[PDB]
RNA sequence: AUUGAAAGUUUUUUUUUUUUUUUUUUUUUUUUUUUUUUUUUUUUUUUU
């Protein structure tokens, strides 16, 4: 049973500073949406450039999916995002689990790892 | 001193989950640092 969000045993908070190595370009969801800058401007929170939490979550989920598929284990699988027939874990008689579904949630299950901006 | 009255429509329930504004796009193509100007003029290898 992977739906244990009702009972919270432990909570860990990771606080740090992210420093870009190369020329980091913000997602710029403001596609052809100028606010106070030239051409298409990167998104920012009150004139302060902001890395979207959704972007980091998507990149992390892609990395986790790649890792899980590289595991090549029957017990652990990844289901397509558009599929609505996927389930997080199966308690059929030892069971199957979805690591990205466990971490960042699915339609059937909410996330367990929250990522801030 | 209404036939005659005194009662809260109240408790209880998070509008929540799934989703990277993403891929592609070499600030390059052309243009001789050349061009007119004499390292020239003056001076006895020489006297008591």
């Amino acid at each position: 049973s992977c739906m244990d969000l009702d009972v919270i045993t432990t909570v860990v908070k990771i606080e740090g500073k992210l420093r870009n190595e190369t020329l980091l370009r913000v997602g710029k969801g403001k596609t052809q949406d100028f606010a106070e800058a030239t051409d298409n401007p990167i998104i920012k929170y009150r004139d302060r450039p902001l890395i979207p939490g959704s972007s980091l979550k998507g990149a992390f989920r892609s990395l986790v999916e790649s890792y899980t598929k590289s595991l090549n284990d029957s017990k652990y699988y990844v289901c397509d995002l558009d599929d609505n027939s996927c389930v997080s874990c199966e308690e059929k008689k030892e069971g199957r689990y979805c690591i990205p579904c466990i971490l960042f949630g699915f339609k059937d299950l909410a996330s367990r790892v929250y990522i801030l901006d």
